[PDB]
């Protein structure tokens, strides 16, 4: 039952991605509120930031504890430009979440190629969450095409953030 | 992350199958009660009808919303003969549920061949449910071989329909 | 007390109409959400779909059980074009509900012509519901002429769908 | 939908392994308490014994009921030597749980090779549980390297056994 | 107060008998449900299986802890034929429980011959339980001579299994 | 009321320090559990990690929103060596917290030199917390000099982490 080095490498990279994404989202949350005057968009993006810096990274470190894989912490990220408006801000968040689905798909494929069924089981959470997170971000992108009034958009985001739930399949 | 057309095709076909099955089961439920004098068999088959026309089809339409796949509605079904008695009615329901397991297996195999891990995750619900639904139908088929008294069979179905649960694995 | 064949025919046709309408509405609900970015319009139309595929058809099958009429299941429906925008989507729903009132009126007239007072009683539910359903759809059509902001319309539909009631006359 | 004989064989073997493991663990639990004066270690190992002789074997027999596979009961186990001390006792439990992960991995691989997606679904429980059980045993092995005082180790095991929970992923 | 070797031998043999009986009953429970279509008979026999593999064996191991007797685990059992129908299945369970009473009687006689009054006290539980268990099995055997309808028998077993009790004498 | 650039610079640097510290502590928490077999030390260090990545950084971003200061995200941290044992791990945490007090003192001094009384008020939280956090870490360092038994130390940390409070002055 020796751990896969390739999976170890791919999951360390995914740990890194979730840390750096979380740090960028925290900046984007500040910017949505501070410069675009959209505090509820900020809260939406802040929750996603805390999601990436929270369970997304912690489940990997916990997995590594269980199977002998080695954790690496190697983090480099700088927010050097900002999208020009709130719509492009959330569209960028959408693009990054779409890349998450792509990275996660590669890990699922690699786990089967390695006959690492514990890792294929483990990554199912991330397969499900890749689509759930994208859907939630997509629900906010839509609003900027449905109204030209920032305060109307903000009121619709407020409900989304303040909604209490889980889809049977997508969580 | 472009959606698979083959999976899109297979899931549209499975949507269609669940609609048409649900419509046939609704007819069979009427017939069990009206012509075979087995109202609890009717209720059992009606619940299955509502299961197929409900979450079985709605989960597919919801999935399509999330990933860009296209929904098609193309439905053609006619109930042109009826099984001759209640035993053969439920045996036909059993045969159709067995085909469901077969169709679902093909989709699972196709998702792996396409490296579509979101679709392989999605279909696990249907893999589990294929066997759960078959088991529930099988539990009713058994009764017709265990007693020659319709009212005794009906009393045993009543309990089954009125039972409040979920197996850890099969749901 | 022999059952009317003409009423049997007209009610089988109305069963068919409610099945096929329900299937079209389920498609329209998907489209409202997925392509027009109006999830609450989708939920409104989904509820109507489940109404047609639910009590509207089940009351007919139950009636047939009581009086010897024969149920037929013969269903053919394909959604081959979509209205171009959300306003035209609900306007189409409105047009189909208006045809429902017309079909139901014919059955009421036929029941009196046949001196089938049980069927005239039975159809009163559908006479009342024809106008109630049209009124509910009409309440949504109005919104697209009252605002050019999709998110404002969506917020008004949300309240309608989330409202807890029954008019003394129209139910 | 004919059942796989190879999977049937592999799951009968896994049934056997869980029975025989459970019987050995019951002996080890007696020994931990009776000869090593570690009643809480005994209770920890007894719970694992009841886990193997309980759901681990019963889920297989239940699965076989659902799909036509044949159950075999063929059990041969004799506890002919005992590890020399409590540390080596739990280390042996650890080694056997590590072999469980290996046997379970083979079944997962075989289910995919057989395109037996119901069996691949079924075995996911055992894939998850292979790592959870190993982790729990590993948590006890650690204690013998962290203290040379048996009563201190016993107090830490007591808390573990008396703890009321489930990881989102590993259960 | 040196422990009796003969009693030690007889109680190790009785431990073995309860393990092997429990394993056979678990197979019989599967068969009652799976092949004879009698799930409540299966549950009845499963409870007996868990009774033998539970307190019946655990009380012996606990006794051995208290008095210096040595536990042996030496288990060999294979289910190589099945009774032909449900009636003969429970009749076989009855025959094995009757042998339990006989084995237990020998231990009681041996304890008095050895002036081992702690062991005579200990075995009183098994003397009482030998007759209680036989009575419970006998109550099920009776049903197959009282009705030729499997579903009627199943309904009577359901009540027995779902009954909440203890006789002042026989427990 | 123009914002101080020097304070803006010093608080951006302190934001960076709290991010990078939080990431290092998350690694140290993994290591305490995984390699040093001290899960409660791990939880202690994980809580500190979440403290630094949480309110410590978020209060700064919130302050910047209120006064026109500019947030910068520029993060570079790599965990390239690990302390050799648990005692040196917490001693390193202690050294880093001591540097926090030093950095915070510089900001307080700078705010007075700039007559930036809003920033002097703001930083009082960090002045208080610098000493509270150090005290909490110091309470754990002490344990490694008070016992040579890892499990005894772990039990004392457990209480600390599971304690429900606030000093009137130090919080
Ligand atoms: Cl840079
Ligand atoms: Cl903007
Ligand atoms: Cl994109
Ligand atoms: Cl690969
Ligand atoms: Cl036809
Ligand atoms: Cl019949
Ligand atoms: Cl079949
Ligand atoms: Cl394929
Ligand atoms: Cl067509
Ligand atoms: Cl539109
Ligand atoms: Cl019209
Ligand atoms: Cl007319
Ligand atoms: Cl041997
Ligand atoms: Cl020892
Ligand atoms: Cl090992
Ligand atoms: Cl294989
Ligand atoms: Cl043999
Ligand atoms: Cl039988
Ligand atoms: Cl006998
Ligand atoms: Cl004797
Ligand atoms: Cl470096
Ligand atoms: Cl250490
Ligand atoms: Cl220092
Ligand atoms: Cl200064
Ligand atoms: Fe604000
Ligand atoms: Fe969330
Ligand atoms: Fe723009
Ligand atoms: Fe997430
Ligand atoms: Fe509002
Ligand atoms: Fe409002
Ligand atoms: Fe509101
Ligand atoms: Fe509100
Ligand atoms: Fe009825
Ligand atoms: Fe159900
Ligand atoms: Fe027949
Ligand atoms: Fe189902
Ligand atoms: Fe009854
Ligand atoms: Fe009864
Ligand atoms: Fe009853
Ligand atoms: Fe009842
Ligand atoms: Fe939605
Ligand atoms: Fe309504
Ligand atoms: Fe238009
Ligand atoms: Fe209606
Ligand atoms: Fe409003
Ligand atoms: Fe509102
Ligand atoms: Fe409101
Ligand atoms: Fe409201
Ligand atoms: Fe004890
Ligand atoms: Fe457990
Ligand atoms: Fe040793
Ligand atoms: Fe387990
Ligand atoms: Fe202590
Ligand atoms: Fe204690
Ligand atoms: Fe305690
Ligand atoms: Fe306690
Ligand atoms: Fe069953
Ligand atoms: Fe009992
Ligand atoms: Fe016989
Ligand atoms: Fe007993
Ligand atoms: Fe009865
Ligand atoms: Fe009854
Ligand atoms: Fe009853
Ligand atoms: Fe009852
Ligand atoms: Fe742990
Ligand atoms: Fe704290
Ligand atoms: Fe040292
Ligand atoms: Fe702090
Ligand atoms: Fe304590
Ligand atoms: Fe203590
Ligand atoms: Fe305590
Ligand atoms: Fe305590
Ligand atoms: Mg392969
Ligand atoms: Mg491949
Ligand atoms: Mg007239
Ligand atoms: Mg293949
Ligand atoms: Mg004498
Ligand atoms: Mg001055």
């Amino acid at each position: 039952m020796q751990k896969s080095n390739k999976i170890n490498d791919a999951l360390n990279q995914h740990y890194k991605l979730n840390v750096e994404l979380g740090l960028v989202y925290a900046h984007y949350a500040h910017v949505a509120d501070d410069e675009f005057d959209m505090p509820y968009l900020g809260k939406f993006i802040q929750h996603l930031s805390e999601d990436k810096l929270g369970v997304h990274k912690e489940y990997i470190s916990d997995y590594f504890k269980r199977n002998g894989m080695k954790l690496k912490t190697d983090v480099s990220v700088a927010v050097k430009s900002i999208p020009s408006d709130a719509k492009a801000l959330i569209q960028e968040v959408y693009a990054r979440e779409n890349e998450v689905r792509d990275h996660v798909k590669a890990i699922a494929k690699l786990a089967l190629a390695e006959d690492d069924y514990e890792s294929f089981y483990f990554i199912q959470w991330y397969v499900r969450d890749g689509l759930k997170d994208l859907t939630e971000v997509d629900d906010v992108v839509k609003l900027f095409n449905s109204s030209n009034d920032k305060l109307i958009i903000e009121e619709t985001i407020k409900e989304m953030v303040e909604k209490e739930s889980e889809h049977e399949i997508w969580g």
